[PDB]
C-alpha cells in the first residue's frame, strides 16, 4: 500500500543547466550535487536530476509535471519566465490559471493555481465529454 | 513562488487498462473518468491520465515516478505485483528498499521505502562520486 508520491526523477543531458533552471529560475533548493546527479526540494517535493549525456529529451506527448502556485503570484511568475525566454508548449483552456513551459531537456512543466478538489467542483458544472464521478 | 507538486499527468494508450492498473493494482482512488481521461488520488498525489490512442510509451531513459511505501508493506507489494505479471526495469542498489516496475504504457515506476532526509543521511556517511551537500 502506497502513501503518495515519494520523488520525481528526470533524465537530463546537461546537469549544470538543469540545476540552474530548477534552483535559480524556479526556486527549488539544492540539497546535494554529484558528478552524475542532483537532489532538490520544493515544499515536500523531492526532485532528482539524473545525468544522462546523450539524452535527447522526451517524446512528443501529453505527459507532464505541474507545480502549485498561489493565485497572487501567477502573473509575475508567468511574466518572469517569459522575460527569461522560456518556451511554452500549451495555451491554457482549463479551470484555474496555468502556465505551460519547457525545461532544458524539453520535459513539460506547468505552474497551476488550483487543486483536485477545485477542478472537480468546476467539472461538476461543465463536464468533459462523458464525465462520471465517484 | 512555487509550492510543491500540484499534479502528475501521464499519457496512456488504453484508458480502461491504465485505470484498472492504478486503481486496483496500485490502490489509487478513482475520482473521475471521461472520454479522454481520468483523475485519481493517492494520499495528496493527484494523478491524471490523458488518453492518446496512438501513444507508444516513453523512450528508454532514467525518467521515473516513485511512490512511498512503509517498510513493513514492502515485501508484500513486490510479491503481489510480480505474481500479477508486472515487468521490472531496474534492480535496487541505493539506500532503502525499492521495487521498479512498468505501467501498461511503459512509464517507469518505483515503490520506495525512505525519503530525502533518510537518503541524505546515508549519502554523507558514503558519498557518490564528487558529492557535495549544502
Ligand atoms: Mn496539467
Ligand atoms: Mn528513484
Ligand atoms: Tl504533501
Ligand atoms: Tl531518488
Ligand atoms: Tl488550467
Ligand atoms: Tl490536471
Ligand atoms: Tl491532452
Ligand atoms: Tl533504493
Amino acid at each position: 500500500m502506497l502513501t503518495g508520491l515519494n520523488h520525481l526523477t528526470l533524465a537530463v543531458a546537461d546537469l549544470p543547466a538543469s540545476i540552474a533552471f530548477y534552483r535559480d529560475l524556479l526556486g527549488f533548493r539544492l540539497e546535494a550535487r554529484w558528478d552524475q546527479g542532483a537532489y532538490l526540494e520544493l515544499g515536500s517535493l523531492w526532485l532528482c536530476l539524473s545525468r544522462e549525456p546523450q539524452y535527447g529529451g522526451p517524446a512528443a506527448d501529453y505527459t507532464h509535471y505541474a507545480f502549485g502556485i498561489a493565485a497572487a503570484d501567477f502573473a509575475r511568475f508567468a511574466a518572469q519566465l517569459r522575460a527569461h525566454g522560456v518556451r511554452e508548449w500549451k495555451q491554457n483552456r482549463s479551470e484555474g490559471d496555468s502556465f505551460y513551459f519547457l525545461d532544458p531537456d524539453g520535459h513539460r512543466l506547468e505552474a497551476h493555481v488550483g487543486d483536485l478538489r477545485s477542478r472537480l467542483a468546476a467539472c461538476r458544472q461543465a463536464p468533459y465529454a462523458g464525465m462520471r464521478f465517484a
